[PDB]
């Protein structure tokens, strides 16, 4: 690896592309540590990982480390085009509670912390040992080729859309978030057209098992 961020937040930018041990659960764990890895940056892309082992509080997220393509703030979701981004990666078990994800925050203060906003809006491509999201299951949707499970509900006062694939996982996958947006917009009332992109990053988040490791082949991340 390149650069080894097993601190608790640590932290990783270059590219136009960060990378954060994001370990913001931890202390519902009652063993356990985790630590990303910086394993590359070719073509245009981001090539990382993370090896984790955690126990206790299973309905508890004990992170999401993530690779995050830097924006600029006040990027309204209406007048962002397209949210083209392209992931592949492994898992080396699946008998853990953990999923693969896409984490999107928006809010209308374009100032909002990136810890979160008015909504959230999560690709998941895995969904590991049983796990849910947010909420409860809303309908099926036919975006990016796939149909998916989309489930919401609130985290706080931050609505939440999860678009879950209804079997197995997607290790290689390519859309553009602003399908899902859109999607959004049009049957559920997102006010895109006052809500700012506060984050745009892609991940893990695991909730107990391992030893595990998520690699992340490649990662790529656009908008226009």
């Amino acid at each position: 690896q390149i650069r080894s961020l097993c601190e608790l937040y640590g932290y990783w930018s270059g590219n136009g592309y960060e990378l954060l041990n994001n370990l913001w659960g931890k202390d519902t764990a009652t063993s356990g540590w985790q630590c990303t890895y910086l394993d590359g940056t070719n073509n245009g892309g981001i090539q990382w990982s993370t090896a984790w082992e955690w126990q206790g509080a299973p309905d508890n997220v004990k992170s999401y480390p993530y690779v995050g393509k830097q924006i600029q703030r006040g990027r309204k979701i209406s007048d962002i085009n397209s949210m083209r981004t392209s992931v592949s990666w492994t898992y080396d078990r699946t008998d853990i509670r953990a999923n693969v994800a896409y984490d999107v925050f928006t809010a209308r203060d374009p100032d909002h912390p990136n810890w979160g906003g008015d909504y959230e809006l999560m690709i998941w491509l895995a969904r590991y040992g049983g796990i849910y999201p947010i909420g409860t299951f809303h309908s099926q949707v036919n975006l990016a080729g796939r149909t998916w499970d989309l489930w919401t509900g609130y985290n706080g006062n931050m609505r939440v859309y999860s678009f879950l694939p209804p079997s197995g996982d997607i290790r290689d996958f390519s859309c553009d978030i602003k399908d899902f947006f859109n999607y959004l917009e049009r049957n559920h009332g997102y006010p895109a057209r006052e809500q700012n992109l506060i984050v745009y990053q892609v991940g893990t988040e695991c909730f107990t098992g391992g030893p595990a490791r998520f690699t992340c082949r490649d990662f790529r991340a656009d908008l226009w």
